[PDB]
């Protein structure tokens, strides 16, 4: 009993513009992902794919439904309601606090725990050479860090929050080959059970995906299989 608790997602004649009264940039969107799925984005360049991210988040001019597990965005927080994604890449906010802070704002988790996730996401050796560790105080954003750890931190962050659809927008180019390599092993052990939206504009960077998603035009067609996409 809890929220989100599978990751499926159903999308019901989303239309996103950047302004009010702008350009439709996607126009009466509706899909459905089972819970746990491995969702692949394909489209070309200008299309729309990280207009899509945008608008799940919230962050845009959005009509439509959109609900998670049964839980409209209507009939919760918009605080509550971006807590149940994780989003890479970003522009990593890192709070003016202790790594501890930032890793577990809710101070949900003992610090074995969250020890124990920093050393998946492969923080351990970049938090281990400050003095103190976890209570060591990240100030004037996270310029003691780099910005693939902030990466890693709000991977490591979106473990710890208990995220149930992971949103990519093109890691295979817009992410350190490293960070994409720590991204995969986490969605086999950590985020083994969550929904993945993989979006690319090339076939063959999404192939582990069991189902997919094609922007053609202002629209988005679906598949159910590679054969024949
Ligand atoms: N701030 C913005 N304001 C208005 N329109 C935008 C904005 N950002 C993107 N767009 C428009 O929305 C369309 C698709 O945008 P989007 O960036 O999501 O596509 P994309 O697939 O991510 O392309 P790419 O990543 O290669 O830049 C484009 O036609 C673009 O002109
Ligand atoms: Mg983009």
């Amino acid at each position: 009993d809890i929220w989100p608790s599978g990751g499926q997602m159903t999308v019901k004649d989303l239309t996103a513009k950047y302004t009010e009264g702008g350009n439709a940039i996607l126009e009466n969107i509706s899909f459905s992902i089972s819970p746990g799925q491995r969702v692949g984005l394909l489209g070309r360049t200008g299309s729309g794919k990280s207009t899509l991210l945008l608008a799940f988040l919230r962050l845009l001019n959005t009509e439509g439904e959109i609900q998670i597990d049964g839980v409209s965005w209507d009939s919760i927080t918009l605080e509550q309601w971006r807590k149940a994604f994780g989003v890479i890449p970003q522009d990593v906010f890192i709070f003016s606090g202790t790594f501890r802070k930032n890793l577990d704002p809710n101070e949900q988790w003992s610090d074995q725990e969250i020890w124990k996730v920093a050393d998946e996401v492969g923080l351990r050796s970049v938090i281990e050479q400050f003095p103190g560790g976890l209570d060591f105080v990240l100030v004037d954003g996270g310029c003691v860090l780099s910005h693939g750890h902030k990466q890693l931190m709000c991977l490591a962050r979106a473990v710890l929050s208990k995220a149930k659809i992971l949103l990519l927008d093109e890691p295979s180019a817009h992410l350190d080959p490293v960070t994409y390599q720590i991204i995969r092993r986490t969605l086999k052990q950590a985020f083994a059970d969550c929904t993945v939206i993989l979006c690319e504009a090339r076939i063959e960077a999404m192939l582990e995906c069991d189902q997919f998603l094609v922007i053609e035009e202002n629209k988005v067609r679906q598949y159910d299989s590679i054969q024949k996409l």
